[PDB]
């Protein structure tokens, strides 16, 4: 067994196999290799009938191992063999370990691989490494999906009905599959994952070139591999996280780097890559934001109102569209009626044509004037003011749709005809921007501005196009939002719509909510719950007691999302949120949220700490629980202390009234 | 343009396409062939090369279509033309198309399909039949998927997350599929389905003994046809539902009976469903029931609670299991304390093995003599009580894991390795509860049960094994029930756990949940919330506000269902269905649901009468409105006219306690 090492590593890398385990020295934990295979890696290429198939390519014809230099072992696969004998040949894979000479890292990149007659496609590398056995490590898989989750290594107590499901989905494919970077659908938001125990964390920091999926396997103990064959698996439930080489596609560098952490967990993970973020440009501090232009500071403590006229789905929709008196009406009720201090009003509905032609002000709503008296009352007490503005849509419904926007693929096909709100080519958007944007700015003496759809997700195609329209947008300085975000347009943006859940998403049965983008981002990234699943709605990410308390452990803010005949039944959650979550969303808005924790066997009961000097105890489920030294949390109750020493205690309660 | 006339309908068939009409009228609506492609039939089938492929047999080489008798059209579509241009040489498809003489109905069958060297799959027709034209007809298709759902064909006010969600569905894949009958997952619950406009409805009933799949396609434009050719969709936007034959797996008659409503609904289908489920031999009523077995009338009034000590899952397992002597005080809590009249006590976790053996009554737990004292508290108070019992799991964690009980397919392989909860092939069951059920009933003088899984489908791998348990449960003449339940079980059970809906489904982002399998069933089996779904949960299906609600509007009981940890945050919800739900649901529980209709635009305020003399109407959304004389419902609020005279108002409301 060829060995790397430090201080604090002892990497053992197995001669004939190519697997390798990590000894982190300081704890004695050992991280395995695969447990089920002794697989090093798990190939998918054609057969010589050209199949698809799965192979361990540590069954290769030859696997050479050499440590070609201190703290390097260079890895080849040569001629993987198929399960009915036959052999890949030409086929080969070249992969390199490095252990940093000091720290508790180690890098692992695919350097080479060769295809010859074959087509290769997925490459798990390292395969099921650094897993967690369930039910003897009490730790979790640490994945950040959206705003991120942690999914435990074992079965905890819970609601009987949650945990049915729970258990359940370990043993069948829920539990399962991959995700992908940089979406705004079921996929991470950060380049890394991890799991840890109780002794020990380590997690992988993907390079910035390269877009690996992320293969989860969540207490299964693989199962699906044998339900074709009809056998029961013979191995052991298991958590890990697995990187997926997509070889037909990747053109970067296949590396991702492992850092370990004695005795860490979730918020540690957070941290390491914290560094790794600032290093990568994306963080720009919301205190810079705020040097930059001072109305940056009309965000703390405000609640997020959509009013939802019906547009861009449709112009003037009778029983939705609102006109500019309405909205001057609701803008003025929520300021002088419900006494809400600071608000983001964004009216979805102002322009007679279809986005992405964002103008003119309708004349059918009552015209540029009535609009600007809307604009006016809101200034007036210092709120901020959007429209809904896109650049990126072609819809059916419009009359002045075309296909010459669109964007065509490698063989001339349009691309995205079957997603609308995202068809104009990204190299168009700036100049649809262009047309009227800088008249509205000027018009309306606009102080901020929020974009949909253009920047919820980084892929790489068309990402020179979004960039320009983000210059472009973040030039006017003013107040400016997006729909969704992702780490790569924090620099030009100062608020994220969303960055939250989505409610049908993969893992939502097993996986506990954790702040694992704002652990990393909110002093740089001022977050908002999703339009689509707001605070005033009931759906799987809760009710509104559930979503304003995980708003204040979580350090986002409150998105009252409505069409304009709902608003009087808006009215008690407004006040709740100005009440409860205002002052804390306030206090917090800068800070760096330092620590969260989970303070309960069924982790609903959790403790956030903000360097504002901000702590948020609050409990998600129906039942008081106590904490340590015997304090008492109630059902959906919140134990508050704040900066100023005073301590805030309380819990909302669903009532029945009778006549 | 033959025709087939009687006084009721007028049905025009194309001679050179095969495609129908149907004129019903007494409205005089017409109902078109497929707008699209002017396509009598989908067929899709292997190619000369053997690639899958889909094609419009209106474009076969050779349509007969003949009128064979005075009210039957016989159709014949000879060698179906390939997208290239070759030939189904030796394929054809034959079918027919038969009028009741005297009422609005017609049978349509497809009676003969020869497949030559080709293999034929799926077979849609007719296809895209009896279609809405979005926002243009003012309706909706009506699909049982489970309890039901409606999905109209037009855009209405919503809030506005919703609305995002729900108008975005229409342009992507969430709005077409298919689903399958009789099964407890996304699938069908009655073997019919139909659509409606402010004119005329019409419905088709399957075959008793076929089990086509049924396609949907809910406002889409076809955009899926076309999205892998990259070119935008041509088509409108339609609703329309479709038989989906699967001619490579079908054995019974492939006969689907469309039923013409003038001025009909949804309400009207469930009635003329109601016909066929009686002469089918499913329905047999709960005062039938009632008459066998006096002790039906503990369930009218009675909350469903299920004590969740972690069995099945876990034997025993620390945090979650209860005591007998736990159980014991719950029971009396909820009647001394909480004054809860009527119950179904429900608890999973009495036994010291796994299902599937139930036995014996757990001596850790505190031996069968402290859980007879638990059954006779429960007994005094006139509640009703039953074990968790399942005789269909064989579980990997079980030390009595066998596969000699499962069932294998004819390559000798395991069936549902993937699906631990039904591994024990049906022929064993009944021979599994004759293990100890008589015993138990015996010791613990049990009233009732309830038994897990094994039907909560109907599908024909089993179903004799299925029938041999269920007849053996039947015969103690207990109050029983069963895990979500199907029409064909009806006659075996008293009540039903579930029946209602899954959380995340096909559909849920474009449909409002409607009453179709009560508005046929509810006289005929109780039915209550599912234990994964409870109603002290808050999930996409609501919070207990949403829940309870519903609860009364489509005539089901309240589920608790709660880990023993929990019960004390229970008690709010207990104490409100006890005031609401239950006198509720006592006095509508024997009744017919004789109408239910939506009285807002958005759909949330909605009427329920029963044929107890009892009306409910509710609203599942924030914000009061009024309905016909300008009453007005509140948000989460109820207007109930009882039987006794009274009226029942008032709504939930949700308030913050800050200390
Ligand atoms: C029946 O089936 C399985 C076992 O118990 C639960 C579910 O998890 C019940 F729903
Ligand atoms: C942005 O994208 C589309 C359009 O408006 C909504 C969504 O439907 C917003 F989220
Ligand atoms: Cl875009
Ligand atoms: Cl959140
Ligand atoms: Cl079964
Ligand atoms: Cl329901
Ligand atoms: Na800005
Ligand atoms: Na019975």
């Amino acid at each position: 067994p060829i060995v790397l090492e430090n201080g604090k590593l002892n990497i053992n890398i197995d001669s004939k196999t190519g697997c390798f385990s990590v000894t982190e020295k300081t704890s004695g934990h050992v991280w395995k290799s695969d447990p089920w295979e002794n697989a090093a890696g798990l190939l998918t290429l054609t057969d010589s009938k050209g199949k698809k198939q799965t192979v361990n390519i540590s069954k290769s014809k030859k696997i050479e191992v050499s440590k070609t230099a201190k703290n390097t072992v260079s890895l080849k696969f040569i001629d993987p063999v198929f399960e009915d004998g036959s052999v890949a040949k030409g086929v080969s894979i070249a992969t390199e370990l490095r252990l940093d000479p000091n720290n508790a890292q180690l890098d692992v990149e695919v350097t080479e691989h060769r295809s010859g007659n074959f087509t290769l496609y997925d490459l798990r590398y390292p395969a099921r490494a650094f897993s967690l056995k369930t039910d003897e490590d009490k730790g979790a898989a640490v994945i950040p999906q959206k705003q991120g989750v942690i999914c435990p290594s074992y079965i905890f107590p819970m609601n009987g009905g949650r945990f049915c499901k729970w258990d359940d989905a370990t043993y069948n494919n829920k539990s399962q599959g991959s995700l992908e970077l940089f979406n705004n659908g079921t996929g991470l938001t950060m380049p890394w994952w991890g799991t840890y125990n109780e002794k020990s964390a380590v997690m992988g920091i993907v390079d910035v070139s390269a877009r690996p999926h992320m293969q989860y396997n969540i207490n299964n103990n693989g199962q699906y591999l044998f339900n074709a064959k009809g056998v029961m698996s013979p191995y052991q439930r298991i958590v890990f996280l697995d990187p997926i080489w997509k070889l037909d596609q990747e053109k970067g560098k296949m590396r991702i780097s492992y850092h370990f952490i004695p005795g860490g967990d979730y918020v540690d993970m957070a941290k390491v890559y914290q560094k790794e973020a600032k290093a990568r440009g994306h963080f720009v501090s919301l205190q810079e934001k705020l040097k930059r232009n001072p109305n940056v500071n009309k965000l703390p403590g405000a609640i997020y109102f959509g009013i939802y006229g019906g547009y861009p789905h449709y112009v003037n929709m009778p029983g939705m569209a609102f006109t500019f008196d309405e909205l001057k009406n609701i803008i003025k009720t929520i300021h002088d009626d419900l006494r809400v201090d600071k608000a983001f009003v964004h009216a979805w509905g102002t322009f007679s044509n279809f986005v992405p032609h964002n103008y003119p002000i309708s004349e059918a709503l009552g015209g540029p004037e009535k609009l600007k008296a809307a604009v006016d009352l809101a200034k007036s007490y210092g709120y901020l003011y959007s429209s809904y503005h896109a650049y990126s849509p072609m819809l059916e419904n419009d009359p002045n749709f075309t296909t010459d926007l669109m964007q065509r693929d490698a063989e001339g096909k349009l691309m995205n005809t079957g997603s609308r709100w995202a068809r104009v080519d990204p190299k168009f958007q700036k100049g649809l921007a262009q047309k009227n944007i800088e008249k509205e700015i000027s018009y309306l003496g606009l102080e901020a501005d929020i974009t949909d759809i253009t920047f919820a997700a980084y892929r790489e195609n068309g990402k020179e196009g979004r960039i320009e329209l983000a210059k472009y947008i973040d030039s006017f300085n003013l107040v400016n939002g997006t729909e969704h975000g992702q780490e790569q347009w924090i620099p030009y943006f100062d608020m994220f719509e969303g960055m939250t859940y989505l409610e049908d998403r993969p893992l939502s049965v097993i996986s506990h909510p954790a702040p694992l983008f704002n652990l990393v981002y909110h002093e740089a990234i001022a977050n908002f719950g999703k339009i689509q699943d707001p605070d005033n709605e009931v759906t799987a990410n809760g009710d509104f007691r559930i979503k304003a308390l995980r708003s204040m452990l979580f350090g986002r803010g409150t998105t009252i999302f409505f069409a304009p005949y709902e608003f009087e039944g808006m009215r008690p959650m407004i006040e709740m949120a100005r009440d409860l979550v205002s002052p804390v969303h306030k206090e917090t808005f800068y800070s760096e949220l330092k620590s969260h924790e989970y303070l309960s066997a069924d982790y609903k009961v959790q403790r956030s700490r903000f360097s504002s000097g901000t702590e948020v105890i609050a409990n998600l489920g129906p039942v008081a629980q106590k904490i340590e030294g015997g304090i008492s949390i109630p059902g959906y109750g919140y134990r508050i202390q704040m900066k100023d020493g005073s301590l805030k205690t309380g819990h909302f309660q669903v009532s029945l009234h009778m006549d």
